[PDB]
């Protein structure tokens, strides 16, 4: 019936647990959208393709560690939906890689938001291992991964599309 | 902003295509709550749950691998919703264990049937091509997994509930 | 009692893989045969007797693997009887040898037949899945044997009777 | 068409010797069908499985074995026909396994008697080669298999159906 | 004089192949031309020159693997005239480098509909192994180099003509 | 847009090596032909057949060494049709191998008398590098396949019909 280990967990702690495991799951999905756009023979930015699957993979990753995490508070976890991304990332005026590169770091702020939001509700109920666990597992890594895409769309910004556009991605993909 | 590489791929493929990238995903999905539930530490059985986070990682390889191909053929991937799965998998008759194992195996049998479809599907386009990487990338291995799941759920039945459920699953949890 | 792995899987499709079972244990019983002939002392040809007690193993191979098959999907494997072959190969006009092989290559093109047999049942009753492993597994193996005898026939021919017999012996024996 | 090499070797001795073939064929046949059955996905005994194939494969070896020892001594291998073994092992009293390690124990035995009958033969027209070619190389390996597999059914009673057959199972799979 | 090995050839299906071959080869002397003409001294697109040359290896490997799957089916390869191809690939709208690119891509799906066509002649003669052959030798093969050249065709349209063709070029050079 | 390399390069040069990159693929094409004859089941000369695919190799190795060369001289690649070779290579009299090796030795030296006219077209133009081009990159290796082939025409008339071709080939075989 019950979990044995379960000590100093609130119910809204829980809840905001199963929560950010779907946000993660949800940028996982999205970041897999855009790999397969930018993986179509017609786009062709391999760079930007791997660097998105790549991207994919460690959120659905950040996603299995909450779900463990989980259970090691003795929570339960409820795995909600997962929504449908959007398909098209074309973008005449920025080009495709440019509005890419700006969506996935709006993808990345507001998984920031998301983790500041599990902080608090650790803060206010006064579990001081949960907000650790978010600190020191997700919010460093966070703040590094939102200054390096914030790079690449200022890099993306400064090349211009076509050949710029083209040789940035050559870049991404020999890193 | 239309493939150049599409040749002999039909709408009927490509959509079915699309359908089995979605099958694989919430297969995936429910092997993770499989995964979560005998995770818990009232539950913890440690074989249980590893087979079944492997196997939610085996089946989303296998959606990341229809995605590719895909783009391969020139079809447009499309990621749609996955629905919520169950959270508990409790039942008192046959033991928790034995449950969730002949839920796999219908789980199993279900990806097949779905399978079985996408070679229909192949066969009345006339898409040899398509037809062979059903039968050479999935049809084999999935025979093989539905036998090794009903093996499973045969050993499972043999040794009963209590020690033997827990025998199993160290023998699981070694393998 | 009933298999719970077995699906799509129709009787006449497990009976034609009980038959070609069957097939493929008579086929390896006559090369066990030919090599109990030409390892006698009197006949003395070590070469053809390697390659025959060679290709009888490969033969029973062949039936193991289809016994596993069955098991794959949840057919119930029958053993049926084995039939006694002949033991003499002697033949004054054609010489031992090439009466031999010619033989071998009338049991590789009946073979060849009975697999051709087994994969229409597979597609009459639409399992592609069985068809697959028929083709994958067998037929192209199959030709590729067939033609490797047809030549050591038309070899066979090339050299005559006595000396040349001998020495194509030697070749067999050395490969 | 005569053997040049034999000597001393009576038409009882030889007749002797292609019925032991006939006879280490057919155990080899029996334990095949052993496999089969142990091999269902509704069975699921893997050890016992791969003892019975390995056991096969064993008497196999010892019909090859005599057959090359025919022709070493200039008899003439005669292959008779193989019969057709029983598919079902199921025996609700004393357990599957536990019938088929009894039913190999009285194959083995069987198997002694026969070979105990070949040197009767040897002796009785004084063939002290083929006396000590059985007893070197057939009645103490015998004597050995019958005293394994009487320990496989004494280890069987212990352990009792259900729990303890399974694990006598993983025993067996992992010698 | 007469094959020996030929079982289950219809003669539909040798006339397929031997036509096969000569698409491979005109194909591969089509590529040859390709190379030639990127080559020259006053193009010197060395990437360019090496992929050319390098497909037209590939395409001539492909008709001498059909002229043995011929001969290991019995059939009779007859290998017809290979005409002579365009020597100028200047294209000043396009730039030539695209052009070429672009007339690739049409070579490749062109072969491909050839492939297709052999496959269903097997069909069409009940021929599962040379279906078989086409598609586990040759179908998937040919999408995925298809695709590759789709993506080339987008890759060099983003770069557009000048500094960006030539530094594709360089990237094709040392992939 | 013209040649920036080309100096002391006369049209008739230009055009005598684009006659002799037909002459050479010509001729590799034939060597095609009569490895297909040769690696037919009934056929099954061996050693044959891969000395005239690795002659075929030779030959279209040489038409691309000419290909470059005239490239590296400024003029242009002119492909010509490649005319259908014999199919078959049957001699009673002479027996298939002997009748095949001597029009191999008729082949290298027809190449060779094209060659030599390729180095009077570079003498009377005077121009001492294609002269010394041909010398030295294909004359001294022309006459040394054209004494190896007569010696083949030698021993196989040596050897005879039946055993002995069978036995010469086996000796090319492992050349
Ligand atoms: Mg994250
Ligand atoms: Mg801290
Ligand atoms: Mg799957
Ligand atoms: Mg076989
Ligand atoms: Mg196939
Ligand atoms: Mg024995
Ligand atoms: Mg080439
Ligand atoms: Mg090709
Ligand atoms: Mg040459
Ligand atoms: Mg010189």
């Amino acid at each position: 019936n019950v979990s044995l280990a379960r000590q100093n967990y609130a119910d809204d702690s829980e809840s905001a647990i199963n929560e950010q495991i779907n946000v993660e799951y949800n940028v996982s999905y999205v970041y897999h959208a855009l790999f397969a756009y930018f993986d179509r023979d017609n786009i062709a930015l391999k760079g930007l393709a791997k660097f998105f699957k790549e991207s994919s993979e460690e959120e659905r990753e950040h996603a299995e560690q909450l779900i463990k995490y989980q259970n090691i508070r003795g929570g339960r976890v409820v795995l909600h939906p997962i929504t449908s991304p959007p398909s098209e990332f074309e973008h005449s005026e920025k080009g495709d890689a440019l509005y890419a590169m700006e969506l996935a770091l709006s993808l990345e702020k507001l998984t920031n938001e998301k983790l500041l939001h599990v902080h608090s509700v650790a803060d206010r109920n006064n579990d001081p291992q949960l907000a650790d666990f978010i600190e020191s597992e997700f919010l460093y890594e966070q703040v590094k991964s939102i200054k390096k895409i914030a790079e690449y769309v200022a890099q993306l910004r400064l090349v211009g599309k076509g050949h710029g556009v083209w040789h940035f991605d050559q870049k991404l993909l020999h890193d």
